[PDB]
């Protein structure tokens, strides 16, 4: 059985995946989605032909996103997650029981339909009473939100459909009205190796408007790359301004109090980036 | 035109790189040499059918290899590389003043001239007076050697041919009798995603005979899973109390002062293979 | 989506199929049984991760295997198929009025459950009351006949299990036994192009027992090279002596009664092999 | 060694070819040039991504298009090849004692460059003293010839630069017009499962000019499908009545006697395109 899910991350460079057998296959009002089972990696979820996340090791993305800004914050309350139809994130937010309340924002509910069916592990969560999942835009949801969040996890950086968000550079200071005085937000932004400018960009937007603004790291196997990156805009706190007394203990298989200030250490030709 | 040049990492995952042209194709007494222009990362050397180095991100692997243990050393003077045919290593430890003669040792004397003539950004180097380049085994002159050197860099860690190296868990044993009192020696040791086993081992029977053993981390994007791992062996210099004063400007794309500390944060689940 | 079904028809050559999506899955007692969905050949069955048929062209094959033996026999009225089990060749069988019954033999039951189910269009004549299906051996059965058929339409020419066809050189042998005084019998044999040796061998061992030995031609798009061959063996009947009043309107896509004589008309390199 | 070029001949199913080197690779005036040596069918050239031959079945395409209108014309002295940088239809022409002068026209001269050095078991006739080598349009030549040649050999069938070959459906009538009275043309008319609504258009559009206007086939396992179609046009003699005493001893692979008439008998679904 020679069946494989190539992506080619590049057009001259990519990953393939030994597939046993698709799962779900589906045209959405807004993507194509594909859940399909990997022999390297469990069940994986595919959108518009690039990996979403599998089952081996989906723990990074979603440990690396959600602790970071939660530790970051003295006491996170009134989390949003924007596009985390996986639920993966929200599994994380609520190992902190400072969170009264994450809400999970999605335009596609077959992807949170079909993650609950084939990722259990991932988006088991998602039936907690201290979840509130909303099938909607999400870029219109934080458009209007007015200081309600304390940590805002986002997964695109470029807004699409209604592009309300006329603040200058709209989407930041979109995200700085929604979030409280206080507030922090994190941004997947890809990889240093293939797509370098999205970091330079989005690192100097988020500056201007966020007092402090940091990159930092992490190793996803099924990225482009295996270095992903995210940045994290704060109006207050420092993620390497972290007292040692806030942590307390979580599980985890990848986050780690140390990974936590280490994964703002950048390679040379990173920092260059910024 | 799609020349696609596939590494099956696994035998259900791998990486497929888009091939312009070969530049040079040859059957050694050792093993299948594989030059070969790649769209995305330049040239690009395969042995047996797996990456070896390319123009593009080879600085990750030879910085990490040779600088983390170098700079470990309060003043390395004679080093060798075993098994570092294209000459990249020795390209980094000739950045270093105090290093008085290096030596390489590599089996295959084609790999070596392939990479003069195709890599000449990662072989250039090799013509320095400083340079002593052997082709001969690299185990044979690791077991003949007896505290000659203060930095020893390997490329396998078990040893083919005369495996002469009969002290308990012989390789490790061999290498400590090859360097000075006060030695270092490093090794990669693979990735912790699909060959977890080895950093186990290596880990383990590495430190039965240096009083300090750690393990740290680099991407290496052309690498399975995008994390390459590394065994550090030191008979007495800590690799994480270098002086600050030890530093000093180097030029390199990869390797700071920071990541040499930062390199030896362990994400949860590869402690746990320690 | 870049999900690919790809078949190494030799070491160094294949073709590469784009898939939907996976109908079926299944690991059997005897095989590997995969139903996929693709887009250029609608649903495809591969066993053992080669094409059996397609949505798209299996009428080239089951057309080619049962009208030239079936015309070339003045009255067939007792066929048998051997390892049949998606009911195209059966499917054919049924378009001659003169077949009083149409016997099917198949190991593998779930390739007719399956075929049922995803190949309609191939499958759906097994329910006739003109065929009579038998998820058993084949080979067991061909050697328990005495005189039985009239046509033989067989799919391996090598027998496994219980190899009680020690005629010389058992199998034909073992065939002209099942077959009545003036049977046909019917083999596909590979293509000219990889495995010629088959052809030569084939030809050779029917020759030894039948006085009409052929070897006809036909293009199939999705078995290796595009040509394949089938080997004729008959006790009494000549394929090239058919009558012309002897054929009858008949629905095909592929095969006409030019056609019929056609096939046997052989490229230089193919005789060559006989 | 996994080096591997694919030709997706469809968006959805190509063949793909295990590649040992490439031997030449170049971007032309005209197209992108790549001759690679492949491990089963020995040097390929490629034109734009797309097989042109190889040397292990060229000899289907060569002598299939030269021959079968050669021995239908009754003395062909002054023949034209249009496109045929291989040299291979030329090699085939000069089997004819009767061919005083074989002319070739192809646009890139690269690629007779190459062929002569890569695929000399192709182009090696094209030294000799009866043919008459000329880079230049080919389109063009065939607009500025007036009843010059007894047969045609063309390689695309639509004109591409200057089309001042107005005629009505301009390109046949050209060739007409180069044609002498009892002129006979050929061109490869791709295949019928991918492409079939160019066989129907061709055939067409040929019969307004040529009073015979048929439809031949031949196997070539390296085009897609397996099954390649050629038309003539011819303007006095039918290739099916070609006088037996006609045919005189030539050394061929594929194409025989029988094989010239038995290539004019198309399977079901070929007829209905015409």
């Amino acid at each position: 059985s020679e069946l494989w899910y190539t992506e080619k991350q590049t057009k001259n460079f990519g990953i393939t995946m030994k597939v046993n057998k698709t799962l779900h296959t589906e045209q959405t009002e807004f993507q194509h989605l594909e859940m399909v089972e990997t022999e390297e990696f469990g069940n994986m979820l595919f959108l518009d032909g690039m990996v979403m996340t599998s089952e081996k090791d989906e723990f990074v993305y979603h440990e690396m996103v959600a602790h970071v800004p939660l530790f970051t914050h003295p006491n996170p309350e009134h989390v949003l997650v924007v596009g985390g139809g996986d639920g993966g994130v929200i599994r994380e937010i609520l190992k902190h029981p400072s969170v009264k309340k994450a809400t999970l924002v999605d335009i596609d509910g077959k992807v949170i339909e079909y993650s609950k069916k084939f990722l259990p592990s991932i988006a088991g969560k998602l039936d907690d009473p201290r979840v509130d999942v909303q099938v909607d835009d999400g870029f219109m949801h934080i458009a209007k939100s007015e200081n309600q969040y304390d940590v805002i996890m986002v997964d695109s950086t470029e807004p699409v459909g209604p592009a309300v968000n006329l603040f200058t550079k709209g989407f930041y200071a979109g995200i700085a009205k929604a979030l409280k005085e206080d507030g922090i937000f994190v941004a997947q932004t890809d990889n240093p190796w293939f797509t370098p400018e999205l970091i330079t960009n989005v690192q100097r937007d988020v500056k201007e408007i966020f007092p402090i603004t940091k990159l930092y790291t992490a190793n996803i196997p099924t990225y482009p790359s295996g270095l992903w990156t995210f940045t994290i805009g704060s109006k207050k706190y420092d993620p390497l301004a972290v007292e040692d007394s806030r942590f307390f203990d979580i599980e985890t298989k990848y986050y780690t109090k140390d990974i936590h200030k280490a994964a703002f250490v950048l390679p040379k030709f990173v920092s260059d980036l910024i």
